């Protein structure tokens, strides 16, 4: 027992993380096989990055793989990514997949600094297409993945922090998440909201792990629960996300209907001091996946 | 910016996690060089483990690195710990020490199941010697670390569940953190408190990040602050600890102790709704070099 913000193990991805330098800008590369995938804005000096990059040639990119130099033989642009073909295939390359992930979905992001790990931790992708990261300068080029037993599921690579301290790249195709693009504008997030299938998933996980208080012998329709989500700024919640909770629901005998009156009423009267998992807030970053996986025992090679 | 619960990268732990299994038992082993450190409950059949030790064969263990069989040529106790001689080295044992924790301090846990990495998630020691951690059947010899340029400060090996769905192991020359013991009896643990100069480098990290909304005009000495920690169950504040913050002190302007004040109305006051760093709750896991690492830029390899 125990719930945790728990990441996948980093190190198959330790392994592709790359040094990319070229002009006086240094970033963080993704080294798959024999191409080296970064934020296009690595490239020299309103940007027209066709323009830019048309004006570049292979030796101006440095890519060092921890101690050792990376000869890059090609390049090319791919919407917002840039990928740098290298000479050296990465022996470490993991089994991957670039796949786009839906707002609701989670993700662990290896943050790193000059092509060195620096930390990891899990987040979500939130309903406005941001993400409330964790970085720094230099950070962009970092990735975020998912594992699915040995296989590495590149989500997100990490492009720029807006005005609210969010955080907001692509995925690994060139392909930002949400209306945000990688230069200088007055942008900024749009108003966000609560992903109420994450919740009712961690009220399922704070039950499966002995919290109870907010449960109840109260039920409603789901048309009736939704109008009370969207008084709270909540998403709504669809006969899908009831079905997803299925297996939830049936482990702990508590009807998806039933748990949501809990979340009516938690919404309605807040907590009144107590905490759920060690939270005093409703916490909106864990799928059901996220909880069967936590709390069954799934492992990842 | 942001501020997140972040782990160390795990993957030259990753590197050193094997399966453990000897009778019908079947847990993790830390493999370093060649020995592999496990928990001496994987001895078979309250016990006397100099006892049950003593009728065991080198060939009743059976060591699984991945899909390679580790030939067990010597095995001997060590406290809680039983450490296995293997014929083969980890050629990917990083550079390591054994360095036991204070309470307030914190690490990465790799939970492991069957020797294959789970998740990675990171923990503070709390001040009653448990840890709140997330951990199933067959998570124990999974270790918990710390990063330090190139080296792994291996500190806790998992051993048990408490009553309290709280956990309980050892360093890693197998002696428990807190009056806890490798059995089964009535145990439980003691009465926790809260880590005050952890809160404290939390708001600094809640001021570094923007949150100013608890700052204050108002100001309090050590002795006075005292008062009102003990009050609410928090640490004692020592001078020490006042020297430790001195950099976020004088990073972001604020004396500790006019960050002490603030903590004390906090206290007093409750958080009237808002929030810090995303937070409903003063947070208590991050050390004043948790903070630093995370809002400066630090890495490791
Ligand atoms: C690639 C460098 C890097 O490390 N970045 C991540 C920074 C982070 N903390 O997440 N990326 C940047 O610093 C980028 C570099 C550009 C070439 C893309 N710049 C930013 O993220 C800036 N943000 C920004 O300009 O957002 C748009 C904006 C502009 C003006 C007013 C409001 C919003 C940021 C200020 C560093
Ligand atoms: C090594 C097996 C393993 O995975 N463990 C970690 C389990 C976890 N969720 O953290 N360890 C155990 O299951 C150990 C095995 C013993 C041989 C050490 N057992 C426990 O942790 C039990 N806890 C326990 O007995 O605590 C003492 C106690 C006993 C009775 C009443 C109160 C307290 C737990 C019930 C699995």
């Amino acid at each position: 027992s125990g719930f945790r913000k728990m990441a996948f193990p980093s190190g198959k991805v330790e392994g592709c993380m790359v040094q990319v330098t070229c002009g006086t800008t240094t970033l963080n590369g993704l080294w798959l096989d024999d191409v080296v995938y970064c934020p296009r804005h690595v490239i020299c000096t309103n940007p027209n990055y066709e323009d830019l990059l048309i004006r570049k040639s292979n030796h101006n990119f440095l890519v060092q793989a921890g101690n050792v130099q990376l000869r890059v033989i090609g390049h090319s642009m791919q919407n917002c990514v840039l990928k740098l073909k290298v000479d050296t295939a990465n022996p470490k390359t993991p089994k991957y997949k670039f796949v786009r992930i839906q707002p609701g979905q989670t993700f662990s992001v290896l943050a790193c600094y000059n092509g060195s790990p620096s930390g990891v931790y899990q987040c979500a992708m939130r309903p406005n297409f941001t993400i409330k990261g964790s970085f720094l300068n230099g950070s962009c080029g970092s990735v975020g993945f998912n594992i699915d037993y040995d296989c590495v599921s590149f989500c997100y690579m990490h492009h720029m922090e807006l005005p609210t301290g969010v955080h907001a790249g692509t995925d690994l195709e060139g392909n930002f998440y949400g209306p945000f693009v990688d230069r200088q504008t007055a942008q900024a997030a749009g108003t966000d909201t609560t992903i109420t299938v994450n919740v009712l998933a961690w009220l399922y996980a704070a039950v499966i792990n002995g919290d109870r208080w907010f449960l109840n012998r109260f039920t409603t329709t789901l048309n009736d629960f939704n109008l009370v989500a969207m008084k709270y700024n909540y998403e709504p919640l669809t006969q899908d996300h009831v079905d997803i909770l299925g297996p939830l629901s049936a482990q702990t005998g508590i009807a998806v209907l039933d748990m949501c009156a809990s979340l009516k009423e938690l919404l309605q009267n807040g907590m009144n001091g107590r905490t759920i998992l060690g939270s005093a807030l409703l916490e909106d970053e864990f799928t059901p996946f996220d909880v069967v996986r936590q709390c069954s025992g799934v492992t990842f090679q």
